[PDB]
């Protein structure tokens, strides 16, 4: 078996290997990628994802998110308080203030030791989940805006016609910034390109392993777990590597640089922050061997993680025993 120790893996395609995303995607599965959960991806040299950047500031962050946290250093949710609207010329500004800004350190390490002691004590502000995509059309290869979509793959594999469209989202982020543990809706693939500014640090637990973090997220949030079988789809919980670690949870982690893809994998676990001002895109896919964890996947139905129309037909077709109850959630 390929990678058993459940390595992130680093890939380095030539331009002729970024021809094709789902053959390479292929390809560092057969090198056992996919038992990390995340791998991170460097792309050719002669690539670019656009021209510049110098015309972003105009975005709109319509319902910017103030991630307000509660607990201890090493064990708390996060609430996303809805702000006002601002521009991402705003939004850079706010993130370069005094206030937002990232502190002086040393190195990475330095930085995440800073994160993981003090994030409780701030709010940084986080524009996700904003829909849109900063590729330029002409980019032909490992264009997120390009992708083939999760129904044309379940019709390819499956023969089965579904309605929903499959859209990217943008991300920006801050000092301090936070992505809560979580998978993918119905176990999804990622791929997330940081197309500028400072790193964003992973955390993922192996998908062979992830029922191990289930079982340690049910103990340190004992009743969000009775209030729902799925909670960490609510996407609100954090758990320090030093937690993680004096309870034995396998996981590993890497720091990605803008310019750099990551992929993530059917079921495996994630969490993550930023290191200052900077901006994301990533998606959903799938391939066929998602198909048996889109069926396994969980679902919440106490009704907090109310997610897309897309994935209606997904649990329709997938999981029509769960279906009824998961809609009854979903409305
Ligand atoms: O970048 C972020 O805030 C969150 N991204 C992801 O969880 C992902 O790409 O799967
Ligand atoms: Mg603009
Ligand atoms: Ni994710
Ligand atoms: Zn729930």
């Amino acid at each position: 078996a390929q990678n058993p120790n459940c390595n992130i893996m680093i890939f380095h395609p030539t331009k002729e290997e970024f021809n094709d995303f789902d053959k390479y995607i292929a390809y560092m599965e057969s090198q056992g990628a996919h038992r990390a959960g995340l791998a991170k991806i460097i792309p050719p040299k002669e690539w670019k994802a656009r021209e510049t950047y110098d015309n972003i500031s105009e975005i709109l962050i319509a319902t910017p998110l103030q991630q307000v946290a509660s607990g201890r250093a090493g064990v708390f949710t996060q609430y996303h308080k809805k702000k006002k609207a601002m521009t991402v010329g705003e939004y850079r500004h706010l993130a370069n203030s005094k206030k937002y800004q990232t502190p002086p350190h040393q190195n990475f390490e330095d930085l995440e030791r800073k994160y993981w002691k003090n994030r409780i004590y701030n709010s940084p502000i986080y524009g996700a989940d904003i829909s849109g995509s900063l590729f330029d059309e002409n980019t032909k290869q490992w264009n997120l805006g390009h992708l083939g979509t999760i129904q044309d793959l379940l019709e390819k594999e499956c023969g089965v016609v579904i309605e929903g469209v499959n859209t990217p989202y943008l991300y920006f982020g801050m000092w301090k910034t936070t992505f809560a543990w979580h998978t993918e809706d119905m176990d999804l693939y990622s791929i997330n390109y940081l197309h500028l500014g400072e790193p964003k640090t992973w955390y993922v637990v192996p998908p062979e392993h992830g029922q191990r973090l289930e079982r340690l997220a049910r103990e340190l949030f004992p009743g969000s777990s009775r209030g729902c079988g799925a909670f960490l789809r609510h996407k609100v919980a954090l758990i320090s590597p030093t937690v993680l670690k004096e309870n034995g949870i396998p996981f590993n982690r890497i720091t990605q640089e803008a310019g750099e893809f990551m992929v993530t994998f059917p079921y495996g676990y994630h969490a993550g922050f930023n290191h200052g001002f900077n901006c994301a895109e990533a998606i959903n896919f799938a391939t066929p061997r998602w198909i048996d964890y889109g069926k396994m996947a969980s679902q919440c139905s106490c009704g907090e993680a109310r997610v897309t129309f897309s994935m209606d037909a997904f649990v329709r077709i997938l999981q029509p025993e769960r279906y009824d109850l998961w809609k009854r959630g979903q409305d």
